[PDB]
């Protein structure tokens, strides 16, 4: 028997890089890349990532105005201030018309998609969904839904209403995490619901916290592999943030810098797909939205919920501001992009296909 050294860390680290660059995206490889924590690899990293991002996105940073307009939900997700269980929470729902006219006050100060998203809250399920998607379509925007998991039907009711995306975080891929952290429902139904939105026609977006608990590097690669196999038009990535309220509340935040790291892998692996610098990166570190575009993303959601509302869609602790009007937020992600040296997107934004 003979020894056996390790290799040194930055000549490891730069054949990390130069895998990524010929695209080999072994698990060893993402993993690595996860794993290491040499700085000036992260910054190879990013700027990998944000080379691709210029290559085949390029500079419009695509603006999606967020409704927020109920936060009922059926459902119980351990990490989620929502769920449920939370009875510290004031709910809410908005009616249809303060929903349309607010998508309209977004539409006139240039917003291009609207998206509206909700806790799963029977009450508006099929039907009040599609007459308020057939109106803001009367605007000449693009609608985005993120309401969660419904039957095909409904979906189908939405799309000929003519909805254009739909948002699906599939949260976690290891099914074994996913069931105990979503115990309503499972990774299976997830998945069949991003299979049945695709089916139909929508542009989709998928995607993961990072740092939950229980999760390990072994599960974000998996994630990202996940991402990779589907193709996904949209991913949006962030780090749990615990929340007081729910059972997860003293569990470890996700970490900033590995949640960064997964949005630069996931450009590199899916070069044209549109991946927001979330609020839940803003959240955890100031400025986390903007150092975000740097290093792979190139949409934003400014938040478009009204007052008195707003502060109730309390997804995680830290998410909404109340010093500002609740109309601030569109102007200030168009003086972020201005400042970025970016622009905001001149159309609605859909995901093209200009990689291979
Ligand atoms: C606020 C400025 C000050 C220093 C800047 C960062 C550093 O430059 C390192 C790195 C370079 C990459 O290129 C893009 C990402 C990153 C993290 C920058 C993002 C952002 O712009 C920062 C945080
Ligand atoms: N504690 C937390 N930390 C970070 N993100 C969280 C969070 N709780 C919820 N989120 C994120 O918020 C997203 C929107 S929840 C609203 C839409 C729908 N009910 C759905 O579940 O898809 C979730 O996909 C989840 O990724
Ligand atoms: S993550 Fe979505 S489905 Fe789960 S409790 Fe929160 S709002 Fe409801
Ligand atoms: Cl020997
Ligand atoms: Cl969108
Ligand atoms: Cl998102
Ligand atoms: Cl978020
Ligand atoms: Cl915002």
């Amino acid at each position: 028997m003979w020894s056996h050294p390790q290799f040194e860390k930055a000549s490891t680290g730069r054949e990390i890089l130069e895998k990524l660059e010929r695209r080999e995206f072994t698990r060893e490889v993402l993993k690595e890349a996860l794993s290491i924590n040499d700085r000036g690899f992260n910054e190879a990293l990013f700027k990998l990532a944000d080379e691709i991002r210029r290559k085949y996105v390029g500079d419009e940073v695509h603006i999606r105005a967020i409704i927020e307009f109920s936060n009922v939900c059926r459902k119980n997700c351990l990490y989620c201030g929502l769920r449920r269980d939370n009875k510290n929470l004031k709910r809410y729902r908005m009616t249809p018309e303060e929903i349309v006219e607010r998508a309209r006050l977004a539409v006139q100060f240039g917003a291009k998609t609207i998206v509206l998203q909700s806790g799963e809250d029977p009450y508006y399920m099929p039907d009040v969904i599609s007459d308020i998607v057939k109106e803001i379509k009367k605007m000449g925007v693009a609608v985005t839904l993120s309401l969660g998991e419904w039957p095909r039907e409904y979906y189908e009711k939405w799309k000929e209403a003519g909805a254009d995306r739909y948002l699906l975080r599939h949260e976690t891929a290891n099914p074994v995490l996913h069931r105990k952290l979503r115990p309503d429902t499972s990774f299976e139904n997830r998945l069949n619901c991003l299979l049945t939105l695709k089916e139909l026609g929508y542009e989709t977006g998928a995607g993961s916290m990072v740092g939950l608990p229980g999760q390990t590097i072994d599960d974000l690669v998996d994630d990202l592999l996940f991402l990779k196999e589907h193709d996904f038009d949209m991913v949006g990535i962030g780090p749990f943030i615990p929340h007081p309220d729910t059972p997860l509340a003293n569990e470890k935040k996700g970490d900033f810098t590995l949640t960064l790291k997964m949005v630069a892998l996931t450009r590199i692996l899916l070069p044209d797909s549109n991946i927001p610098a979330t609020t839940a990166m803003g959240t955890i570190v100031p400025g986390g939205r903007e150092i975000t575009l740097r290093c792979g993303a190139n949409v934003i959601i400014p938040n478009w919920t009204p007052s008195p509302y707003r502060q109730l869609y309390q997804l995680y602790p830290g998410k909404i501001s109340v010093f500002e009007k609740d109309t601030a937020s569109i102007p200030s992600v168009m003086k972020m992009i201005e400042l970025l040296g970016r622009k905001p997107g001149r159309d609605w934004g859909g995901r093209k296909r200009v990689f291979e």
